[PDB]
């Protein structure tokens, strides 16, 4: 495998490769456009987010918008993210139907060695990110590598999820925890 | 009631209502040129929160803001707000005198229904925001809807404000709660 | 000592000052360019941080970053901050060689007297942050004052750092705890 190849996997690569650094410039090209759009600029938003993302339909998103690659983003339809949502999208971040993000939601596919010197390497990795249907992330929550959000779950506001959520609950706090049973 | 009535008292609605679809894009605008503003054009920034919210005298409040309506933001005098801070008023967000927020601060009033259907319906609600006279909320902070915070508090950095916060308090945490009595 | 010295040392000190009011606003001049800066200004923007900071040789920080003056910034070597970081630097903010900061880690050394007269006085203050080698601070942390963090630090996402953290340790929560040694 390719760094690419492999950065996708969710195996070790390097980000100093040069096919990842073009990608990189392209995907800041088009959020800049993004985040300068003037209010009224709709259209030009939503041609901006089908050139991004992995797969889009109805998406409405608020800027400011971040994004590593744009391509690893995929979004089943009826997707709201509001004002300044973050995606480190170096592996893949599924999101199902009728998704809502809450201001300053941040979804983090992105990860380091915990050891210095591995860190230091230049190598990194990543973790996927799969979040179901009919799901609702308050404001300021953060998601972490790795994790699996099922369907019909809402996130606390300022919730930090380091594990799996199961279908149909509400989860909080720092690490989160399961608060309510819907 | 009209859409626009029950959003501000805290019914259920529904934000695809035509009138206050339009407040958000009027609101937009002005936040568009707020955003942009060249660092030494206080005086424009002191024009547009005149215009944007719904009470303000004395006010300071650096690039970044967000808002969705901003004529339900009312200030006391003597506000200030650091960097990249965001209100959330579909309902009333009442500040008192002499206020302090940190950077990234996140006040929200609007929520969606936890139940899946219900939220996809379109029909969403809020729950106002009160904050007392000489408060102080450190950077990174969310406060919840519906929660009323007292006179003389101090939000720790961080803190996850899910219910009411009394007088000459500091609170921390995530769900806060009280860490130290003034 | 004057306002700006007391400032720097951890001294009560007025804001207001005129000369600490001058050195905002040239932090705020400088960001404003670094901020809108094009995709591919690489260039202009190693300029501007080498104008900004009190130290830095190589570093490479993602639109859009904040501050209140610059100078008190001291960089190691081989620096890395993700989209979106705020430092407040009333106080020093020293960091070590080969750190990387993840979206939206916000470093405090800013404070405000916890007494309500107090703080509404104009008086404030500041305690500096001492960050060490092959610290990686994920995303959305928030370092508050007076910290200092050891090397070959791990602060998770999320984490509110309140108190110091010894070297070879990852942090997690808030209040951050050791979840893990190294």
């Amino acid at each position: 495998s390719t760094e690419k190849e492999k950065m996708i996997a969710g195996e070790l690569y390097r980000s100093a490769d040069e096919t990842l650094s073009r990608d990189r410039l392209r995907a800041r090209q088009l959020i800049h456009r993004y985040n300068h759009s003037l209010a009224e600029e709709h259209t030009l938003r939503q041609q901006i987010l089908a050139d991004l993302f992995g797969q889009v339909t109805e998406a409405y998103i608020e800027p400011t918008f971040r994004c590593d690659y744009g391509y690893n983003i995929f979004l089943g339809n009826n997707f709201f993210a509001n004002f300044d949502c973050v995606m480190l999208d170096v592996c893949p971040i599924r999101i199902g139907d009728n998704c809502m993000l809450a201001p300053g939601v941040h979804i983090y596919t992105a990860t380091h060695p915990i050891d210095p010197v591995a860190r230091n390497s230049g190598a990194e990795l990543g973790k996927p990110v799969t979040i179901g249907n009919n799901v609702w992330i308050g404001g300021r929550a953060v998601i972490n590598p790795g994790v699996t959000i099922g369907d019909n779950v809402v996130v606390a506001s300022g919730a930090v999820v380091t594990k799996d959520v199961p279908d149909n609950v509400v989860v909080g706090g720092n690490p989160a925890r399961i608060i309510k049973k819907l």
